[PDB]
């Protein structure tokens, strides 16, 4: 019954990063290396929770946010939008479309995990 967390972001340090963090924390995770791959991935698997970079090569964090809270089992599910700049239009943004709360990159493992357990 571990809590499944989908992370998003192309880089391969980030997701290593998070999937090695939040898999020796005790999370089922797996990690996208884009919007598209999540959302097969998330249409195929529960998440109990996503992480999402916000900007990327293809797929937005934002617009994947928006595609993925159309999948009925996603429509409630707490996202998260990582990114190393936030700002209070990129907040609004995140409100369109359903963004639950925000991580800043760089983040220290205990932050990343304070802050899926607020939302969580
Ligand atoms: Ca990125």
């Amino acid at each position: 019954a571990m809590a499944k967390v989908l992370a998003v972001d192309d880089s391969i340090s980030i997701r290593q990063m998070v999937s090695h963090t939040l898999q020796d924390a005790g999370y089922e995770v797996e990690t996208a290396a884009d919007g598209r791959e999540a959302l097969a991935k998330a249409q195929k698997a529960r998440f109990d929770v996503i992480i999402s970079d916000v900007n990327m090569p293809v797929m937005t964090g934002f617009e994947f946010v928006k595609a993925v809270r159309m999948q009925s089992q996603y429509k409630f599910t707490p996202i998260l939008m990582l990114t190393t700049e936030t700002s209070p239009e990129k907040k609004q943004e995140g409100k369109a479309v359903g963004a639950t709360g925000w991580l800043v990159k760089p983040f220290n493992p205990e932050t990343l995990l304070k802050t899926l357990q607020r939302v969580l």
